């Protein structure tokens, strides 16, 4: 990993950390009825960098007996500097409509929360039974709109992070560990 | 499983061909010189099935040092049922060009192969420097059109198979290990639906 100036998580780490989260949404929901088919916990997993989150925490829930409904939706940018309130382009949404059903949005680190404050919202007029988030890293001191996740795997400082989905220039993703991407490289 | 009529394959033994699969893919790439930035595999995931057998391969083919670029992609052909519609629908194409770049799509499962065949035919056209394809699961005998992926984790018979990603009505799609649906179990769902 000379690339990286240091490690944050191992796989080990992450893998662990994914499970408490999941026992702690599935206790959440324990008492909401979640069924296949009608009435199943939806994913929205927010692509591409939720991608191997995503893949790890459904398996988790599955674990703790949770029904799920897998989304992924792709986002865009309409340009530079063309809004303020965090709005993007849908190039994919859900499949089917969350109206009246349990939704959780999976993303995989929270910044600015520009967007996924802009997504939050969209969803949330559309009526689902219940909305939540659920952030792998969060940067809680990068706000530009204020924004809290429900669930959050590990709270980190503002370094430049890569691996376990996250990357740099679409480089990394495939790491099974979370790093600090080094400043020579940046550079 | 109480839906399951059994298991096919557990996370253990995915997990171990998975492993070894990514090492032939390492082998055979080895040639073409894959580096980060300017030379990675470029791999297309077709979604959704793809997503899971996606994430674990990108890991293995990791820990073989074979860099790779994720593309995501959305097709749909069999909808809310058990069987092909005949027709496939492309939701989502990929976002940067594959022109003069080694492409592989990562599959879940292939059967009647009308869904790779569409995917073949747009992106070979595209002029790839090489396209290639690797499918976790093949149901060989159930062809409508042609097709031999590159590498193939696992033959398995024509019964409907769930889990790790592949799904029956978009459900089941996060179970650990790869399961035959009971007939009993679909074909109440789709009375229900239909
Ligand atoms: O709260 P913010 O400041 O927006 O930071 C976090 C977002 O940016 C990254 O996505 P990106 O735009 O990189 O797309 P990607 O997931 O496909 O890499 C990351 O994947 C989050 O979606
Ligand atoms: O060889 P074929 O008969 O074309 O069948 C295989 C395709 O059907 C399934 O996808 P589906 O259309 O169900 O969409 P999905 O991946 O979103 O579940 C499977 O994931 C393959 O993509
Ligand atoms: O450190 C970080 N690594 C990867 N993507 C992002 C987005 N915001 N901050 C990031
Ligand atoms: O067995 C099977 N399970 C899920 N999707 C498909 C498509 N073709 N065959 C399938
Ligand atoms: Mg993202
Ligand atoms: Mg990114
Ligand atoms: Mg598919
Ligand atoms: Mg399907």
């Amino acid at each position: 990993y000379e690339f990286a100036e240091k490690i944050l998580f191992t796989e080990e780490e992450i893998r662990t950390r994914i499970k408490e989260v999941a026992k702690r949404i599935a206790d959440d929901y324990k008492g909401k009825g979640l069924r296949p088919y009608v009435n199943p916990l939806v994913l929205i997993s927010v692509l591409k960098g939720s991608f191997m989150f995503t893949a790890d925490l459904c398996r988790a829930l599955c674990d703790f007996n949770v029904p799920v409904r897998m989304e992924f939706i792709c986002v865009s940018s309409y340009g530079e500097g063309l809004t303020s309130s965090g709005q993007v382009r849908m190039l994919l949404d859900t499949r089917h409509s969350i109206e009246g059903h349990h939704v959780l949005i999976v993303e995989d680190i929270v910044e600015t929360a520009l967007t996924l404050n802009y997504l939050y919202h969209m969803y949330f007029t559309r009526r689902p039974a219940s909305l939540k988030t659920v952030v792998l890293l969060d940067k809680r001191e990068g706000r530009r709109v204020p924004f809290s996740a429900d669930y959050v795997v590990a709270n980190i400082p503002n370094a430049f992070v890569i691996g376990y989905g996250l990357d740099y220039d679409d480089t990394y993703r495939e790491l099974r560990d979370i790093v600090v991407l080094r400043p020579e490289v940046y550079a």
